[PDB]
């Protein structure tokens, strides 16, 4: 990988669309780090307040842009989460966020456990399209695109896709 300049891509959209899944095995077939934020902010405990009618500690989203920004400068990086106003808008050359129908989510979301107001809040959170609406407003509208992401086709789809616009902005920007 040494000496070539390389992509970093974000994957956004409301949790349960399956980013994760989507990044792991991104990064599997690149080499590409795929960097969970949720597990970066736990492992190195990047959290300030708490939200008491969400329940979970606030992101401290100064200290998350400071602990990546060098590894996102030298490029490579596949970033996970589900929100993305708040990262530095040089940081990506393409934007996914990735789309799950209701009714798919909902029972991804279920089966993850979440009782009845996280799931409400998270479904309400898709189906009012929250996060691909501040992928728009953060970044240019030519580079995000949203993903279906519903079956194991629809994930195959994404993968493939993205590999390869993985491996042509590599040529493209590796004369």
């Amino acid at each position: 990988p040494e000496f070539m300049l390389l992509p970093n891509i974000l994957l956004t959209g409301t949790p349960g669309v399956g980013k994760t899944t989507l990044g792991k095995e991104l990064a599997s077939k690149s080499g590409l780090k795929y960097i969970n934020v949720g597990d970066l902010a736990r492992e190195e405990q990047l959290y300030d307040g708490y939200d008491e009618e969400y329940d979970c500690p606030i992101l401290d989203e100064d200290r998350v842009v400071d602990e990546l920004d060098n590894q996102m400068r030298e490029g490579g990086v596949i970033v996970d989460y589900h929100g993305c106003d708040f990262f530095p808008e040089r940081w990506f050359h393409i934007v996914f966020v990735l789309r799950t129908d209701t009714n798919v989510l909902y029972e991804r979301l279920e089966t993850r456990g979440y009782n009845e107001k996280k799931l409400t809040d998270n479904i309400q959170c898709e189906i009012f399209q929250v996060l691909y609406e501040e992928a728009t407003a953060s970044y240019k509208e030519e580079i995000v695109h949203q993903l279906p992401s519903n079956k194991p086709e629809e994930l195959e789809n994404n993968v493939d896709q993205i590999l390869k616009w993985i491996e042509q902005w590599i040529k493209d920007h590796n004369s």
